[PDB]
């Protein structure tokens, strides 16, 4: 079962190392079952570098277009934006990104350089970037669940996942929290749920949605 997992976001503090935490393609089991994740990543951009996002989307779309091509006759499941911190919530760029990109892709943000920044200066960022989120109305995936299906508990925990966002994902992977533990290191079972999820979410209706704009 492929997986794909695309990285998008600025220079700034380092797209380049994030890769590393877990145009280049870098590949990597479930409860027996072999499972390979193909993740790659972008150039980092600045309004002013607007020729790497155009392909970004070209990238997203092409591979909607080569589906619904074979229809006729390697598409992204999840997006993970890397927004540099302290400077007061959300950027006129990342906000214009995920606006288009969020209807064609599942975009997922993250905060770079974590580790370089306070408990308090990072409840603050987490707070202004969710506060630029709802403000814009961004097309995030937020956690979307089966209201009959996975129900009690494991409702719970999605709740307690969304809290997370966005996720300042750091050292051994893992996601960083404000209040049982300072580091989540999420379960393999539920990491490969959730993927499963992003993978039907971008078939089921983000593709849909793409099938019928051009039809």
């Amino acid at each position: 079962i492929t997986f794909t997992v695309m990285i998008v976001g600025q220079s700034g503090s380092g797209r380049s190392t994030f890769i590393n935490t877990l145009l280049r393609e870098e590949t990597v089991d479930d409860e027996g079952v072999k499972i390979q994740l193909n993740i790659i990543d972008t150039p980092g951009f600045s309004l002013d570098n607007s020729p790497s996002f155009e392909i970004i989307s070209d990238y997203i779309r092409h591979q909607y277009d080569e589906i619904l091509l074979e229809e006729s006759r390697g598409r992204v499941h999840c997006c993970l934006y890397l927004i540099n911190p302290t400077g007061h919530g959300l950027k006129e760029i990342d906000v214009e990104f995920i606006r288009q990109l969020g209807s064609l892709v599942n975009i997922i943000p993250v905060i770079s350089k974590s580790d370089s920044l306070t408990r308090d200066e990072l409840k603050l960022n987490k707070k202004l970037i969710m506060e630029d989120i709802d403000r814009w109305n961004l097309p995030i995936y937020n956690f979307p669940f089966d209201e009959d299906e996975i129900s009690d508990e494991d409702y719970e925990t999605n709740m307690y996942l969304r809290t997370l966002l966005p996720f300042a994902i750091i050292g051994s992977n893992e996601v960083y929290e404000m209040g049982i533990s300072d580091f989540v290191i999420l379960r393999n079972a539920l990491l490969i749920s959730h993927l499963h999820d992003l993978k039907n979410y971008t078939h089921e209706i983000l593709y849909e949605r793409y099938r019928t704009e051009a039809l």
